């Protein structure tokens, strides 16, 4: 249905995620600013992550639009999953989508034999 695995060839969605990720980092104002270059590099970096086996992005989509997503990365050194990014479009908050996304990512973490997902 609406929640599904994001594939590495979904370039538009990956660009959108890259842009949101860089924006959110920039917004905390800790000697880090998003730029066109940082967004382009983030796009390549996410594509690279999705080519290997240590990362998972679950999206929530409707009518060809990205409503929400969660991105997890498994660290072989730490044997656990870190949540790289969890985002829900403001308009669609408090509908249970972040909770659903976390549950899905935790199930994925178990298939990797990961101790847990990120705290927050």
């Amino acid at each position: 249905h609406h929640m599904r695995t994001l594939n590495k060839d979904e370039h538009n969605y990956i660009k959108q995620i890259a842009n949101i990720h860089e924006t959110l980092l920039s917004q905390v104002e800790s000697n880090y600013k998003c730029t066109k270059l940082s967004i382009a590099l983030r796009y390549e970096m996410i594509c690279s992550r999705l080519e290997h086996t240590n990362d998972k992005i679950y999206i929530y989509e409707n009518e060809g639009q990205l409503i929400a997503f969660i991105w997890g990365h498994f660290s072989n050194e730490k044997s656990m999953v870190n949540i790289e990014l969890l985002y829900v479009e403001p308009q669609f908050r408090k509908l249970g989508i972040a909770t659903q996304l976390k549950i899905a990512l935790e199930k994925w973490a178990k298939t990797m034999n990961a101790k847990r997902i990120s705290n927050t």
